[PDB]
C-alpha cells in the first residue's frame, strides 16, 4: 500500500551498538541517539516514486528514487554509495548499496508497513542490524 | 564431551520463522532480530551442572540449571516456562518447556556437541525447527 506520511519514530533498537562496531567514536554515538536527533520521516509516495526526507533538531537529508532505478545516497556512516531499491513484497521494500570509492561493510536497508499501519525500517551493516519503528502523525 | 567455552556464532537459520509461528507479530520480530545482532554464547559446564550466558550485541541473558532438575526460564517469545533438561546421547541435552501460567504451542530447545568440535542449538515450536551452529572460539 501505500508508505505516505509523516512518521514519528515509537522504537529504536541496536543503533548507537551498530555505530560502535563500525568503529563511531564514542562523542558521536551518543548525539546520534541523543533527543535532539531522533529523526522525524516524510514520505511522498507516487507509485513506485519515493520522495523521503528524514530531519533532526541539526540536520536534514532527502533522497528522491524510484523502485528499480539506480541512485546515490549515503551509507550509515556517511559515505557515498550507489542504491537501488526492489520490491520483496507489496508492502516491504529492500535497498542494496554498493560504496562509490573503497571497501567497506556490507550495507542495505529495508522499509515496510504493518497492517496497522506502523513503519519498520531496518539497516544491517554486515552481521549488524538496527530497527527504527514509526507511526504516522 | 565439554561444552564448555565461548562460542561464536557460524550460522543461523529460521530464528524470524520461530517466533512468527508462534504469533509474535512483524514489529516485535524486526525488533528482535536487530536485538539478536552478533550472539556469543559462554557455556561454564561442571558435570551436569551448567551456567550459559547468551550475549548480544544489546542484551545478555543467563541460565543455570542441573540436568534432571526444573528450572524458570523464559521461551523464545518471552513467555516464562518450567524447563527441564534431559540427556539424549553423550554429547546431546534436550529440553522440554511448560508454561507457568496458560497453554500454548509446545516448545523445546536442544543442545549438541558435534565430533568436529561445533555446538549445534536448536528450539523448536510446533513444526518449526530453528538452527545456530557455533564453533569455540
Amino acid at each position: 500500500p501505500n508508505f505516505s506520511g509523516n512518521w514519528k519514530i515509537i522504537r529504536s533498537e541496536n543503533f548507537e551498538e551498530l555505530l560502535k562496531v563500525l568503529g563511531v567514536n564514542v562523542m558521536l554515538r551518543k548525539i546520534a541517539v541523543a533527543a535532539a536527533s531522533k529523526p522525524a520521516v516524510e514520505i511522498k509516495q507516487e507509485g513506485d516514486t519515493f520522495y523521503i526526507k528524514t530531519s533532526t533538531t541539526v540536520r536534514t537529508t532527502e533522497i528522491n528514487f524510484k523502485v528499480g532505478e539506480e541512485f546515490e545516497e549515503q551509507t550509515v556512516d556517511g559515505r557515498p554509495c550507489k542504491s537501488l531499491v526492489k520490491w520483496e513484497s507489496e508492502n516491504k521494500m529492500v535497498c542494496e548499496q554498493k560504496l562509490l570509492k573503497g571497501e567497506g561493510p556490507k550495507t542495505s536497508w529495508t522499509r515496510e508497513l504493518t497492517n496497522d499501519g506502523e513503519l519498520i525500517e531496518t539497516m544491517t551493516a554486515d552481521d549488524v542490524v538496527c530497527t527504527k519503528v514509526y507511526v504516522r502523525e
